[PDB]
Formats: structure tokens, C-alpha cells, sequence
């Protein structure tokens, strides 16, 4: 089961369930049921070194939603330590210009947070967009509030594309606690409220209530992001984690959902 | 009274860096740049009351150049709190006859405590839509190495601009940094031994990879050229209203400001 998040802490799992529940409850009427094959919703490497679940609901064509994607990945690296990734993303279609949503936690007392509403128009060409969705919404405050904590530092992605893809208000953070319980405290009292308010902004100001050429560029740009990210993050790493057989079907199903 | 290349009010090392950079720009772009033709009262100007002083140096590219213009400035302002604002900047702007990145180096000090460095080749295409542009100009170059190198210094920390627009306009490899300025001798060392080589090396990439006195083509395609022109125009208009319209009348008075802002607007082609 997806919602059981069985390889992460109770605090982290609770955050992911709260988030996914909010997404599914608020967008009930505009979300289709998950149409992924059973062997793509829950899968593993034949050798047992990695395990993952995938939850994708397409949006209704008359809604602003392309799809929502939730995932957890567990990989036992040969060394003995486990990589746990938990993520929820929201993708909007070309009927709206509004930003996307992403929350991602990557953990090997150390943890990377990616929390953002990624822009879907060029911010330099379109400063009104920047004002509407980021300046008027106080999204930057979450980044700043988190950084005040001694164990929270900036995370600078090795991917220049990831750096370019996220908004100027993105919380790209590395959390380095002295113990496990300190990190857990940060998750419940700081990360959790932050992720929940960013989600609220997305639902109310982005999803909630266009130019012919504007939509054409939206799809072109949307596709460029999805295609490139899949190339960078999936094409090499999934065959490694799960084996070529399991990867081929899963990535095919992901590509189909992403429309690439 | 004080001229552009005199860089008054700043430390000897800050002056030297700015002199070195502008001299290199002009010397290396001899086949590109027309003489400065700003009138004397736009080249050097001040608030009549003495509270602010500035100098402006603009050289436009010739008709057939990829260079739109290069612009140098220094600004000194006496803030009513008794501290002084000192800005020194050099920017290279390319026109729509090339897609290649721009060049910027800025040093900003408004308190005794910290010197802010902005050092970048700002991108001129959407990097998400155009990942090939991202690879060509930022991945394939060593631009990020300079940011990493500078950041290793104990006195150097990330600078996060209050302007979301500034954050969006700089490249993913930009050195946006804040340098501890309490120890004067240390700041000089950081400027001389680390910031100076980095800025010169970033300029070198711009000169050789962006301006590229090579096959002066590609002839930029119709659609590409028009998008460059629109995005360039948007950036410039926005930058001026954020940093010039809302500050220059206050610093220099309406008389001097209207004159200087006009000249800047003319060079930027938003006039
Ligand atoms: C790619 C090119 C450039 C980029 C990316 C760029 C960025 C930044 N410059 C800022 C500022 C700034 N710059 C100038 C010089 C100047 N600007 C123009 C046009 O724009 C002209 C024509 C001239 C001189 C003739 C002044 C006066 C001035 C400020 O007052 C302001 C500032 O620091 O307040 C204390 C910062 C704004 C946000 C922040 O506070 O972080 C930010 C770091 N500045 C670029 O030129
Ligand atoms: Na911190
Ligand atoms: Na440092």
C-alpha cells in the first residue's frame, strides 16, 4: 500500500498522509481514479534491494489539473544504509498558467527537503506572474523561517536544471541534526506546517479560479521539464535500483502519464 | 568632479578590481565598441546638496556588433543614518543578434558590516524550455566552480536578494555572495586573492564564449530573435523601475535624475 509509508518515521509518514489526503479530498471532483496497472503501483527489484509505491491520479480534462503523483522509494544501498524518498507533486495542464506543486523528502539525522510551487511561465518575461503567484503570497517566508534553524542550511542541487526549474521562493534545504529526535522535532513543528501552507497556497491561488499561443508555450515548456527530469532522474537510476525489467514497465507508465 | 575610473570612496583593492575589469572589457572589445558620447553632466553628476555623487560610463556596440552596450557606474550616497552606500558595477549587454548570456559584476556596500558581490552571466533564454542553452553556457563552462570556491571562505556566505526578480534573472551558477567586512585587512585579501581572479575568469568566459569574435553568425532565427528582444526589453524595463525610478530622484533630486535616467533609458532602448 502507498499510504502505509513503511520505511520512514511516524512523523514523516504522518506528514505524507496528511498532504496526500488534503490533495485527494480538495480535488475529489476533478481527480480520476488511479489507472496504473497493479505492477506499477507497487513494485520491487527481484533481488530485494529496492521497493517502491506509485500513486497517480489524472485530472479531468475540463479541470485545471493534469495529474497528481505521490511516491515513496526505498533502496537498500549495498553499503547497508537505506535511501528513502517520499514525494507528492501536482501538475497543472495548459488550460491554466498557474504554478505546479512539489514536496520531496530525501533521506539517508540528515535530510534534504525540496518544497516549492514551480513556475510555468518565464519570470523575467512575465514579472506580473512573479508578483501574482510569489510576491503576493508570502511563499518566501517558509524558506526563511526554516533557514533560521541552526541545523537547516541551503541545499544547492548538483543539477543546474533543478536549480532553474524551481521558483525563486523554493525551499531547497539540507537538514543536519545532531541526533534522530532533533530532526523529528524539526519535521513536525517546522517542515510540516510549512508544507501544509504551501499546499494551501497551491489549492487556493493556483488551482482555483486563455491566450492561444500562451497555451502552446505552456505545453512545450511543461513537456521540456518532464522529459528532461525523466532523462536525468529515471533513465539511469531506476534500472539501477529495480532492474531493467521492472524499470521498463514503470518508466513507460510514468512517461505515458507525463505525456512524454 | 570625480571621474568614472577614479572610483572614489572605496578601498584600494575594490578600485583596482573595477579598474582591471573595465580596462579588460574595453581593451578586449576594441573592434566592437563606439566611444562614449554621454554629455559631461551625465558622465559625472551629484545631488546639488552634496548627499550623493555618481559617475556613468556607457559604450554602445557598433551596428554590426553582438554588443548592445557595456555600462560602468559608481554611486556614493550619504544615508541619513550616517552610514554610506557605495555601489560599483560593470555590465555587458548583448543584442538580439546573438542568444548568448549577458555579463554583470556588482559590489554593493550599505553598511560597515558586509560587502555584497553579484557576479554572473545572466541567461537570455528560458532554461527550462531550453535545456540545450543551459548545457552550452553553464554546464559546459566552469561558471559554478567560482561560486563554490568563494563560498568555501569562512567570511563568505550566500546573499539572498530581497528582490524575487533579481533571483529569477540571475543564472543557476551566479555568485550571489555576502562578504564579512568588519576586518578591513581580511576583506582586502578576499578581494585581491579570490574575488578578483573569479570575476576576471567569469569575464573571460563571457568574452570568449558569449561575445565570441568567431563566425559572427548564427543568424538568429525569426522566432528566437523576437523572443530575445521581448525578454531583454522586459528585464530592462523592470530593472530600471525597481532600482532607478524609485531611487535616483531620491538620491540626486528630480533635475539630475530625469536627465540621467533618460540617458540610461536611451542606452537600454526603453526610449
Ligand atoms: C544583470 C544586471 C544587473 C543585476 C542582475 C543587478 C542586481 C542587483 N542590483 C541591485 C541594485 C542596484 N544596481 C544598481 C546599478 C544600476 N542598475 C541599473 C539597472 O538595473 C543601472 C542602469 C545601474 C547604474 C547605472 C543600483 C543603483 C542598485 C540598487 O540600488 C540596488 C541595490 O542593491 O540596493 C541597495 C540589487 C537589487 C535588489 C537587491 O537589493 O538585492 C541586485 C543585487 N543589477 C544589475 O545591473
Ligand atoms: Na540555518
Ligand atoms: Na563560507
Amino acid at each position: 500500500k502507498f499510504m502505509e509509508f513503511p520505511y520512514v518515521s511516524p512523523t514523516r509518514k504522518q506528514l505524507m498522509v496528511d498532504l496526500m489526503s488534503t490533495v485527494e479530498n480538495r480535488l475529489q471532483s476533478q481527480l480520476l481514479p488511479c489507472n496504473l496497472p497493479p505492477d506499477v503501483r507497487n513494485f520491487n527489484n527481484p533481488n530485494g534491494s529496492a521497493e517502491a509505491s506509485l500513486h497517480i491520479r489524472s485530472g479531468d480534462k475540463s479541470s485545471p489539473i493534469d495529474f497528481v503523483i505521490g511516491s515513496w522509494i526505498h533502496c537498500k544501498i549495498p553499503t547497508g544504509v537505506s535511501l528513502n524518498i517520499t514525494s507528492i507533486s501536482g501538475f497543472l495542464n495548459s488550460s491554466t498558467k498557474a504554478p505546479n506543486f512539489v514536496v520531496e523528502l530525501i533521506q539517508s539525522k540528515s535530510l534534504v527537503l525540496i518544497l516549492d510551487l514551480p513556475h510555468r511561465k518565464d519570470l523575467v518575461l512575465n514579472p506580473d506572474y512573479l508578483k501574482e503567484y510569489y510576491q503576493d503570497t508570502a511563499l518566501d517566508s517558509h524558506r526563511q523561517s526554516l533557514l533560521k534553524l541552526p541545523e537547516v542550511n541551503p541545499y544547492v542541487s548538483p543539477s543546474l536544471f533543478v536549480r532553474s526549474a524551481v521558483s525563486p521562493t523554493a525551499s531547497m534545504l539540507k537538514i543536519d541534526a545532531e541526533e534522530e529526535d532533533k530532526l523529528e522535532e524539526i519535521l513536525r513543528d517546522h517542515v510540516s506546517p510549512a508544507a501544509k501552507e504551501v499546499l494551501e497556497v497551491w489549492l487556493e491561488r493556483c488551482v482555483k479560479e486563455v491566450g492561444e499561443e500562451e497555451r502552446m508555450e505552456l505545453e512545450r515548456r511543461d513537456k521540456s521539464f518532464r522529459r528532461k527530469s525523466i532523462e536525468d532522474d529515471l533513465d539511469l537510476q531506476f534500472p539501477r535500483m529495480f532492474g531493467e525489467e521492472v524499470s521498463s514497465r514503470v518508466v513507460h507508465a510514468i512517461k505515458e502519464a507525463f505525456g512524454v
